[PDB]
């Protein structure tokens, strides 16, 4: 018995055609710059992995991020480094300037490209209709590539999403849990952020793909379009699992956990109780409306779906009606 296995359907097979070195990111050898170069200003934020820093490269007086990777991990540290450099270029991937070995640390200290970011909590105020389409398409465009490229990032979440606003400039950052996709690999589900965990992490079925991605996506747009930050606000992981169904429903649930034979843990008997689907109508309201439409609404209901094998992909997202007013590059 046991659970059904899973494969994307898209980019299924990127990784097992490319050669070994693209992948095996614990045989990677990291070309080393001078930490000299550069000046810390000030610290932006700490987290479980690192500490971040505005700095200045002092041979051209250039603002650059620099990320002091903890040494928690090393397979960790490289995994990061490798796709990071895999990626670099990429449509509206952050570029990796260098590398350099922190002195105090003695860890890998990423220098990034500077962005004039707004702090997503004052900047999802300030976005009109026009502005969250058009940077949702940004971040689709990032999207698509890492995955076209084998890569899904697994912590998608405003905190994660670098814009400038005043020059509608867009960087998908933190890669720090990002993995390479290997079809019937089974990954750890303590990845993401709790309000942006897609249903195959809430649930323990470890062999999930990009669409996990795609699900945060979507938690993204919905609070962005009703203005709830964030969407689904549990208080932790299993009241994150039910924050979820009294919006898409127990039945689609229990019918998404049947299709894999997924048993739900039974912490859930006393919690999930039953709950219809809503229609996406209960959450429109005078504050939020003008930056809700009915390809909003379809958008964001072919994202949010328990079956990850049912979401849109980048690609498919990149078609859809709601991003015919957007202008293209
Ligand atoms: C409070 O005022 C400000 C102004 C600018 C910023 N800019 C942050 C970043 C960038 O400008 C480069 C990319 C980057 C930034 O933060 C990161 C964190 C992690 Cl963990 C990571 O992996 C990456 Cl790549 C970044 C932050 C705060």
């Amino acid at each position: 018995s046991g659970p059904v296995p899973s494969r994307a359907r898209v980019y299924t097979d990127v990784n097992t055609h490319r050669p070994r070195e693209y992948w095996d990111y614990e045989s990677h050898v990291v070309e080393w710059g001078n930490q000299d170069d550069y000046q810390l200003v000030r610290k932006l934020g700490r987290g479980k992995y690192s500490e971040v820093f505005e700095a200045i490269n002092i041979t051209n007086n250039e603002k650059v991020v620099v990320k002091i990777l903890k040494p928690v991990k090393k397979k960790k540290i490289k995994r990061e480094i490798k796709i990071l450099e895999n990626l670099r270029g990429g449509p509206n991937i952050i570029t990796l300037a260098d590398i350099v070995k922190d002195p105090v640390s003695r860890t890998p200290a990423l220098v990034f490209e500077h962005v004039n970011n707004t702090d997503f909590k004052q900047l999802y105020q300030t976005l009109t209709d026009y502005d969250i389409r058009f940077y949702m398409y940004e971040i689709l465009k990032a999207l698509d590539y890492c995955h076209s490229m084998g890569i899904m990032h697994r912590d998608v979440k405003p905190h994660n999403v670098m814009i400038d606003h005043e020059h509608r400039k867009l960087r998908l950052i933190d890669w720090g849990l990002a993995e390479f996709y290997h079809p019937g690999q089974e990954y750890n589900v303590r990845v993401a952020s709790r309000y942006f965990k897609g249903p195959e992490l809430l649930v323990d079925y470890q062999m999930y793909d990009y669409s996990l991605d795609m699900w945060s996506l979507g938690c993204m747009l919905a609070s962005m379009i009703f203005r709830k930050e964030p969407f689904f606000h549990g208080h932790d992981n299993y009241d994150q699992l039910v924050r979820i169904a009294k919006v898409l429903g127990t039945e689609d649930l229990y019918d998404y956990i049947d299709k894999y034979n997924i048993e739900l843990d039974p912490r859930f008997n006393d919690i999930l109780g039953r709950h219809s689907r809503k229609r996406w109508e209960r959450f429109v309201h005078s504050e939020n409306q003008h930056l809700v439409s009915p390809e909003a609404l379809d958008f964001l209901d072919k994202l949010l779906r328990y079956d990850h094998q049912s979401r849109l992909t980048a690609r498919e997202a990149m078609e859809h009606p709601y991003f015919y007013t957007v202008v293209k590059d």
